[PDB]
DNA sequence: GGCGCGCGCGCC
DNA sequence: GGCGCGCGCGCC
């Protein structure tokens, strides 16, 4: 509701979405919890970097994260908030399996991701991916990919959302999602 | 009392 | 950030 002072912790370059709008996304922290902020404007890219304090008003906020518009004001204001060392640590780290499973629709994930299978189809993908806690499905809508994963690389997704699909929660790719493809390094030839 | 779960932290 | 480990609380 009300203007919120939060340090930004992480912020990827704006990349071109879905009409058709120039967004970001980024982790932001008080000093009690973090959430992710997408945010629509682009403009708002230079107020968006690690360790800055800034003071949002005017913004969305849904179920699970912050949504930051061209009608939304960030101003860069100078406080003494702190954010403690585990909060940090939690905003950054990627959820196990297990915790996912029982998140709602729309919650958003981002994280590193080992894959043991790859199920390919010319408007979806599905990879299955794996932790100590348990298998899940990562459901990426509409690529070849370009993105080509081979089992034993890792997904870095951004901004997916958990979702349920009958029977299964499976982790979906949205307009807005990022994806890329961390191939396991070649053992090379001297 | 046992144990799982969330959380914190330290080592890599 | 990943990973492993201990602590405390709440449910059994």
């Amino acid at each position: 509701m009300d203007p919120l002072v939060v340090t930004v912790l992480k912020a990827i370059n704006p990349f071109e979405c879905e009409g058709r709008q120039e967004i970001f996304h980024a982790t932001v922290a008080t000093e009690t919890d973090f959430f992710f902020v997408k945010v629509l404007n682009a403009q708002f890219k230079d107020k968006f970097i690690p360790k800055r304090t800034i003071k949002i008003s005017n913004y969305l906020w849904h179920s699970n994260f912050m949504e930051v518009t061209s009608s939304s004001v960030v101003v860069d204001v100078e406080s003494n908030h702190e954010v403690p060392n585990n909060v940090v640590k939690r905003a950054r780290e990627t959820p196990r399996i297990s915790k996912l499973k029982i998140q709602p629709c729309g919650t958003i994930v981002n994280g590193l991701f080992k894959v043991q299978k790859i199920t390919e189809e010319k408007d979806r993908v599905l990879y299955g991916i794996h932790d100590k806690t348990g298998t899940m499905e990562v459901l990426v809508l509409g690529n070849p990919s370009k993105t080509k994963c081979e089992e034993g690389d890792k997904i870095r997704l951004t901004f997916f959302e958990v979702s349920k699909n009958g029977v299964k929660i499976q982790l979906k790719s949205g307009p807005c999602s990022f994806f890329k493809v961390i191939k396991a390094a070649k053992p090379k030839t001297d």
